[PDB]
């Protein structure tokens, strides 16, 4: 162990900065956290 236990870190460390750097890392979310209600429906519940 070592190298892929700092990877892992790094992973970790850079969680936010690979959603910042990578531009496919990011709205992807997007369409799966908001894309779901659009086609759920965006009334929410009442």
């Amino acid at each position: 162990f070592g190298f892929k236990d700092i990877i892992r870190a790094i992973r970790r460390i850079a969680v936010p900065v690979v959603s910042t750097l990578f531009p496919p890392a990011a709205p992807l979310a997007h369409a799966i956290g908001e894309g779901v209600d659009y086609l759920l429906g965006d009334e929410a519940q009442a």
